[PDB]
């Protein structure tokens, strides 16, 4: 039996299997075809992942179906303090806990005394949105500039990372829409229902819909994907979020609209996994080589050039389980209770004979580590 494997490319090259051929064996075959460890490969078919020990018959893989193969190792912390996540592009090259910092938006020093602590994303994302008096001599300094750095290791004061607004530490023990596991962290989709997806699933979701070319062109935004359950008006607008796919898959995303153009005209894409390059032959030509300015292929079947003939829904309970949205403490020194009034973890005690500033979560004296890790609740 012949199925088609899409591996980090939109053309599905063929592989022979029987009914009794296992998934982990199908992987082993594509693994040694492409110089890639099979303990990193993931079989995706009609939006469901196929398990190693399943067979073609267990999978109901008919003749001339199309599977996807994608390189993401499965990675098996729930109780984390942190509130924010950046994408660190060196060294880490992955999603890490963000460390939050503020400075005056004019002089650019750590001298801006904030009118009040932030409590939500818009406070620290939207420009000129919060305020204070800079202490710097002779600085007009009216506006706070919040910036994020990777938390995992030391960072200089200019070595910043982009925030991932959509990503949350899964403190609410919410299950994933696609795979139904309680994983942390998760990406919350900006649909009505706030459907939740784990980072693994997200990866697979993006890379398959990349190979399918089922990405959505929004006139006033570029190319993106909605919430996986097809929720209306849920395109991820904050396009820095497709950086969490790693350089290589992210680089395919940056080429997508360039490639879609080449097809618009009448050209066609090189099928090699790796080279996703666009080419513009004579409309009536059947032979096509990688000329921008590697190999020669057949315009029709997209194999090494030859002669004569060429050879979703999500679950209801999963989707309702996966919605992100579905008092006073004693002052650590004086012991008298205070309420929190918003999202901010910065507390001050109002008894004037103690007046301790403290972290609401930790019950310790307020400090840069709580400031950076969990200034506010999310
Ligand atoms: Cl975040
Ligand atoms: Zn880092
Ligand atoms: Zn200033
Ligand atoms: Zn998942
Ligand atoms: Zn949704
Ligand atoms: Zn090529
Ligand atoms: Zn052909
Ligand atoms: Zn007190
Ligand atoms: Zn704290």
């Amino acid at each position: 039996m012949i199925v088609f494997v899409r591996f980090n490319s939109s053309h599905g090259f063929p592989v022979e299997v029987d009914s009794d051929t296992s998934i982990f064996q199908l992987k082993e075959v594509v693994a040694k075809r492409q110089g890639v460890p099979a303990d990193q490969l993931r079989v995706i078919f009609a939006g469901k992942e196929l398990r190693n020990d399943w067979t073609v018959q267990n999978c109901d893989l008919d003749q001339q179906n199309i599977v996807h193969i994608v390189q993401r190792p499965w990675r098996k912390e729930m109780n984390a303090t942190n509130s924010f996540y950046v994408y660190c592009k060196g060294p880490c090259q992955r999603v890490q806990p963000g460390k939050l910092r503020v400075q005056c938006s004019t002089c650019r020093q750590a001298t801006l005394t904030l009118t009040q602590g932030p409590s939500c994303w818009d406070d620290v994302l939207i420009p000129n949105r919060m305020s204070g008096e800079c202490q710097s001599p002779h600085c007009p300094g009216t506006s706070a500039e919040f910036f994020f750095k990777c938390g995992a290791h030391p960072t200089s004061d200019k070595e910043t990372s982009v925030a991932l607004h959509l990503i949350a530490t899964n403190s609410r023990n919410i299950t994933c829409i696609t795979c139904t596991d309680v994983r942390s962290p998760v990406l919350v989709f900006q649909c009505n229902s706030r459907h939740v997806i784990c980072l693994d699933c997200f990866h697979l979701y993006c890379v398959t819909r990349l190979n399918d070319r089922q990405f959505v062109h929004d006139p006033q935004l570029g190319y993106s994907l909605p919430c996986v359950a097809g929720c209306p008006n849920s395109l991820i607008k904050e396009l820095h979020h497709f950086r969490i796919l790693g350089e290589e898959q992210y680089n395919r995303y940056q080429q997508y609209g360039a490639e879609e153009c080449v097809l618009q005209m009448g050209g066609v894409l090189c099928p090699r996994p790796g080279c996703g390059a666009g080419l513009l032959p004579e409309p009536d030509q059947r032979k096509v080589t990688c000329e921008g300015n590697g190999f020669a292929f057949c315009r029709e079947c997209k194999e090494a050039y030859h002669e004569g003939e060429c050879s979703y829904r999500v679950d209801e309970r999963a989707a309702e389980q996966a919605r992100w949205e579905a008092t006073t403490k004693p002052c650590p020194r004086c012991h008298v209770p205070v309420e929190k009034n918003g999202g901010c973890m910065h507390m001050k005690c109002p008894q004037p004979q103690c007046r301790l500033e403290w972290c609401w979560n930790c019950g310790c004296e307020w400090n840069r580590v709580c400031m950076g890790d969990h200034w506010f609740d999310v």
